[PDB]
């Protein structure tokens, strides 16, 4: 779909069974999701950012539905203030800026 | 232009007279810019990240040419390790997210 950024650009995104309202956000290398348990092993990571880090839950090769849009990828769960879908599964969907 | 999103999406802007480099970032509300000096009067500004804030120096009517597109709006300057272009810019160039 078309999505103008005259708005925060949210979607709804389908994972581990749950709808839930994530950031389509360019700028992202990853993806960070709120809390929650995925199936599978997952590896530690320590994200950072501007006075510190924070420990979330690597999780590999989790299916997403973005707006209906099957997508396979990295997912990493922890306390994030906001669902973030990084350029990893925006590619997996065929996601383009234009201007 | 149409631009994938396999690589980080870097381009070259054009404000306060020097080319510089930047990131299109659909999640960020935001333009913040690396230390230039910038002609205009300014405002201070705080943005918080993970764990803390950082002063920046909110200019607000400047110049802003991105791919050749001149936009106008805030710009937030300071001590960014990235260079942010938000969507307060992107509305201006008639940037979206397709799919
Ligand atoms: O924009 C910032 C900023 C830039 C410049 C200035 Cl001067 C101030 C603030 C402040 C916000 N962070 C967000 C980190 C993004 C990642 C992340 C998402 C959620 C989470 F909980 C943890 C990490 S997304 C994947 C890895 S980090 C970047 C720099
Ligand atoms: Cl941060």
């Amino acid at each position: 779909p078309q999505i103008t950024l005259w708005q925060r650009p949210l979607v709804t995104i389908r994972i581990g069974g749950q709808l839930k309202e994530a950031l389509l956000d360019t700028g992202a290398d990853d993806t960070v999701l709120e809390e929650m348990n995925l199936p599978g092993k997952w590896k530690p990571k320590m994200i950072g950012g501007i006075g510190g880090f924070i420990k979330v839950r690597q999780y590999d090769q989790i299916p997403v539905e973005i707006c209906g849009h099957k997508a396979i990828g990295t997912v990493l769960v922890g306390p994030t203030p906001v669902n973030i879908i990084g350029r990893n599964l925006l590619t997996q969907i065929g996601c383009t800026l234009n201007f």
